């Protein structure tokens, strides 16, 4: 893909920002 696959890559960085807490994300 292109911009779509790129989004998934950037999301991986955003995940690192959260303290492994699915609560703040949900």
């Amino acid at each position: 893909g292109r911009f779509k696959r790129f989004r998934k890559k950037f999301k991986k960085l955003f995940k690192k920002l959260s303290p492994v807490i699915p609560l703040l994300h949900l």
